[PDB]
């Protein structure tokens, strides 16, 4: 559903280098009487929570980025894009073929040869985008410069700065350790960082009913927090079903090209090879999806390292490249072709997402041989993309014990070059089905901690089945409170704020203000009576209001002079004196200012 | 609601030095060709998942420890009982007066002058008494001695043996670095350990409608892994309501003393004496109450230590005493008379639980002078008790972001030299109300991993409303995780046991199995039809039977000697041998053995 978010208002911010951008957020106003500003909260659900825009599925939402991509100069208009064709959509036909998007009047760039495309090309080259200074007013929070927060963490070494400035976004991306998934023909994206010296970022999963259905998931889930969406979607109407989800998306969109590549095929995983593989990434980055996950990590002698594994092979396009490479007994091809890929991907701006094919999905199989050697592989492809001007970012467990966390979080900053970090929990415990949410949120929140850019979400009942619409809001807000956990002991800048902001509000008794700035408003606001009269009570301590404090005086002499305790003392009577006006005043510890 | 655990059964294990104890369990018992022993799991829901008992809750279960105190012969029968008086209920009569529960038949003990009583001056004795054995089989899972796990974590610096004797459950019980909470007047009680060296502990809390709603409370709770339940209930007919609580409670039960007192005295804080409150502490010494949560801790100079805080002071009983000293300008009556506490609380072996009154009620208010102050000061009561004989374990936080936790749990082990650890939480954030059984399940697992004993739930709905009934299974389930991801963590001997057993489960396909592994079975069996035929389909990873490894050779050539590629290898028409088989045996990773 669409509509503003209860006790919430769209707010937007305007750019200085670059007047034309509007970027986005949701204030909370708290009484008037707290004489505090409004509370500034990060906001991924795009024009679907602003009251002021007429969002038509059937149109898609406004291309807002489109104008400053063409602007760059950059990128310039494919004469002939490629048309979709039956196996795109699992050779459907008539009544049980997905509807076409009208997608008639959308024009697909591609880049001019020799030209820059990607943003880590730009930053390199010394160039500030309109993307970059998008992302650095975004992650302040619309913070004033002049006034930060007195922060108090532990980040582990990170580089988070107080005050995030387009300059500061360019030199993380320069050097590979935060990315901006924005493919050039993704116009309705609202572009977002993701890096370890950013807010923590999350992930929900949808895919493939109506495609209003489909395209309702999309919705649902970045309204409540999600920071990107993966379409993985599988079988058929694979291609049409993701044209709704795109054009209606503000957020960053992912994809496993390896599944609709798949299905191409007819589900045979050794009919797969780089002529269909490479068309599949070619369709999708017309579409304009922002990132890949590509298992290019999964090597051959890989394989008879996990067949000592509990639970084994978990990765589901992991363990096609698997069977692939079992039945040919040839190298991964998307490892021998990882250059050419590259090259593609270049093209498009679109972001890297090396998969974790041999991930654990069992806490016994953590930290094996295969899943880091996987790792320590997925490293040098880092450095080969990056040398190609793609972004990075790079894909972990999964499955994982909390005493091994930490060693994760350490093989991948070493490894992978300290590239942005994308795990799938981890799942603390392997007991719990239908918790599953909360047992990966435990580990979600420590190893975010320890320094993960992004979090993918993972519903209660996930090893038990689909999750419904209430279990999709019930991840999200789980894994949005695990990267604010995360914020929050990383003193992040404007984490504390909110935390303050809310905890101010229980104790002046300001209910619907504490109801609001909840993250999951509409469950707290399910509490709140708006007839009921906005009361707030601001007070203070009695002993605040207490001169020489007697209270010490008499410990301080009742240890050093048991001598001077046989006579009515100056703090003794000064004691009674409080004791009285205590009592005077109505026996309250927090006596009310107003 | 009662009757067995969906997907195990109630089994038991006799005592060898005392073959009259019955150590309850619940076993899952896993597909027959699985070659698995069934699964043991720790089960504190007690005879009301016993389908060979009949529970009437108008007759109370049956006293199955009360012939085991009295032949230790330390115990005599109280000549005269404490009658109830009309403030233990509120002064309420009538029809507006709770139900007595016919308490007719019970004998009510007191320790005999000279002799000992409480299991600290038994353990320092050199004694082992009933209820040591009793948990010392709890806490093995039916394990044999000759079999053990190979245990992977990390205990920072514990003391967790192999396997649990009763010789070394005294040993932690007499360096008071573990407690058995067992009033001699609470004969239905199970014996449990609490300790840092065991299995880590969960609370639930209730109180005060029907009695019998209430006792329900008490069995739901337990039902789903609650290892003690305490009664919060305040108003009136809390000494009734009560009664019926203790007779139906299978685990130790807890209260807090001073809310009773309270209303005895009409909720006017300073008519609080120690004339009333050593009534209150026999009241429900006789009744059976297995330990007080006292808060001797607020004394009177730490209170404006609390004026600089955010929320202040969150603590109920905390504030009350708060409250008090304000108005007497006296010292803390708990404190000032703990000498006369603890002579009473061990003529009946009643636990110490020092309360946790200036603990944070924000992550701002968290580790500040007023919250340490008052850990201290329990420290230094904790070594007046231990001196009188009476078990004790201290409470703590709270509100605290993850970067704080360890601190907390440092100052604690120092400090209350290394007594059980009670927290409530704790909470990582502020911002999720609703979903603060989540936010507090990461701090829970943390510190429970750092060497917590036992952890308090915190419902969903806390900062919202009381907890209905599904949210009560909610809050138990989520920290029985929290307890387990803390236990796996630790490395504890038979954890990763259950975490292998369904992650095997998943692998073999033994669907009824991992749904009856699963911590919430009854959630996990809703996707289970009892109709479908029980499959267990166990294979084996197809390189396991490639004998040479030819991906090895082919991969070690190509590095060293790429001069050797251009001829076909021993090990390239090798790996089109593999190929080939692996085609012809229907291209599975995995093959069958049955
Ligand atoms: S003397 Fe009384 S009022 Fe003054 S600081 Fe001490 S407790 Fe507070
Ligand atoms: S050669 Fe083929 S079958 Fe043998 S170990 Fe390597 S991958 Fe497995």
């Amino acid at each position: 559903s669409t509509g503003p978010i209860p006790g919430s208002r769209k707010v937007y911010q305007a750019g200085e280098l670059f007047p034309e951008l509007r970027v986005p957020f949701r204030e909370v106003a708290v009484h008037p009487s707290a004489n505090e500003p409004p509370v500034t909260i990060y906001d991924p659900s795009g024009p679907y929570s602003d009251p002021a825009i007429q969002i038509d599925i059937e149109k898609g939402l406004p291309r807002t980025r489109e104008a400053l991509v063409v602007a760059r100069g950059d990128v310039e208009e494919v004469a002939d894009p490629r048309q979709v064709k039956p196996e795109d959509n699992g050779f459907a036909q008539g009544k049980h073929l997905a509807p076409e998007f009208p997608d008639t009047g959308r024009k697909i760039y591609r880049a001019k040869p020799g030209k820059l495309v990607t943003q880590l090309e730009y930053a390199r080259a010394g160039i500030i985008t309109a993307e970059m200074e998008y992302v650095a007013i975004r992650e302040n929070l619309r913070r004033e410069q002049d006034r930060p927060c007195v922060r108090d963490g532990e980040d582990f070494g990170a580089s988070i700065p107080d005050f995030v400035t387009p300059e500061f976004v360019r030199q993380e991306i320069a050097r590979g350790r935060a990315i901006i998934p924005a493919n050039i023909n993704h116009g309705e994206l609202e572009p977002m960082a993701i890096g370890r010296n950013f807010l923590v970022k999350i992930n929900a999963n949808i895919g493939n009913s109506t495609v209003a259905d489909e395209v309702d998931k999309l919705v649902w889930a970045t309204r409540w927090g999600a920071d990107t969406v993966m379409d993985l979607s599988t079988g058929r109407n694979i291609h049409n079903i993701r044209d709704w989800i795109i054009r209606n998306s503000s957020v960053p969109i992912g994809t496993v090209p390896i599944y609709q590549a798949l299905e191409k095929v007819n589900g045979v995983a050794e009919d797969l090879n780089w002529e269909v593989f490479r068309d599949t990434l070619i369709e999708q980055c017309e579409q304009g999806v922002d990132y890949f996950t590509i298992h290019a990590g999964v090597r051959l002698p890989f394989i008879p390292m996990t067949a000592k594994r509990v639970t084994g092979i978990v990765s589901r396009g992991g363990s096609i490249m698997a069977k692939w490479c079992l039945a040919h007994h040839k190298e991964n091809f998307l490892y021998e072709r990882f250059d050419e890929i590259c090259e593609i991907m270049r093209a498009y701006d679109v972001s890297f997402s090396l998969g974790d094919g041999l991930r654990p999905g069992s806490t016994a199989d953590a930290n094996d041989e295969a899943q880091f050697s996987e790792l320590r592989t997925l490293g040098e492809l880092t450095k080969v993309a990056w040398k190609h001007g793609v972004q990075v970012m790079i894909e972990g467990p999964g499955h994982v014990a909390m005493h091994k966390i930490k060693a994760n979080m350490d093989e991948q900053l070493k490894h992978c070059h300290e590239a942005p970090f994308y795990t799938l929990g981890p799942l603390t415990t392997d007991i719990a089905p239908g918790y599953d949410h909360i047992t990966s949120a435990i580990g979600a929140a420590m190893i975010g901690w320890f320094g993960t850019a992004m979090l993918c979400y993972v519903t209660p009942k996930e090893h038990l089945g689909l999750p419904d619409r209430d279990d999709v809001k019930t991840g999200v807000i789980t894994y949005k409170l695990a990267a604010h956990a995360a914020d929050l002991a990383k003193g992040h800048p404007g984490a504390a704020m909110w935390d303050d902001a809310i905890s101010r509000a229980r104790f002046e008794f300001r209910w619907e203000d504490q109801f609001n700035l909840g993250l999951d408003p509409e469950t707290a606001r399910k509490f709140h009576d708006e007839t009921l009269p906005k009361e707030a009570h601001k007070t203070a301590h009695f002993c605040s209001m207490c001169g020489p404090k007697f209270c010490s005086m008499k410990i301080s002499q009742e240890v050093r002079d048991f001598a001077a305790g046989k006579a009515p003392n100056s703090a003794e009577l000064g004691m009674a004196e409080m004791s009285e006006k205590f009592r005077e005043q109505g026996s309250e510890i927090y006596l009310k200012t107003e």
